[PDB]
């Protein structure tokens, strides 16, 4: 006979909670299609994004030094969409991530360094697309260099 459900409390989230960490399944770089599979879940759980954002910041600390680049992308791919779909003034991940954005990047800048480029490249795009204020990215651009570029 028939069979089906109507979802459960905070269904949108749980869904994203899988795509976010799912990254583990794939090794950097992450399948262009994958990065999207996550955004679709986040932008969908916008109503409860409160959980998403957090997970996006945690998974970064839990992941491996190699998965420090991916995370950053996940945040961008999301903020970019929400900022558009719903709008900049409506966006929730942009203004929400900017809160502890630093602490979030710190866990990403931990990479051996040969992956920082993938992290610093995002900042350049954000400031351009107007995703984040220069007063927020300005510092994020340095965090990568770490008290200046390694000169030896």
């Amino acid at each position: 006979g028939s069979s089906g459900s109507s979802g459960d409390n905070m269904e949108a989230v749980k869904t994203f909670n899988s795509e976010l960490y799912s990254l583990n399944d794939y090794k950097p770089p992450i399948s262009k299609a994958k990065m999207t599979q996550i955004t679709k879940a986040a932008i969908k759980a916008i109503k409860f994004y409160k959980h998403v954002v957090q997970s996006v910041e945690k998974f970064i600390q839990k992941c491996k030094p190699e998965y420090k680049v991916p995370g950053l992308y996940v945040i961008d791919s999301i903020v970019r969409q929400s900022r558009h779909q719903f709008g900049q003034e409506k966006d929730v991940f942009a203004p929400r991530f900017s809160n502890n954005i630093i602490s979030t990047f710190q866990n990403l800048y931990r990479c051996p360094g040969d992956d920082k480029s993938k992290i610093v490249r995002v900042l350049n795009l954000w400031q351009k697309n107007n995703v984040f204020k220069s007063e927020i990215i300005q510092p994020l651009l340095d965090m990568a260099a770490g008290s200046g570029p390694s000169s030896g």
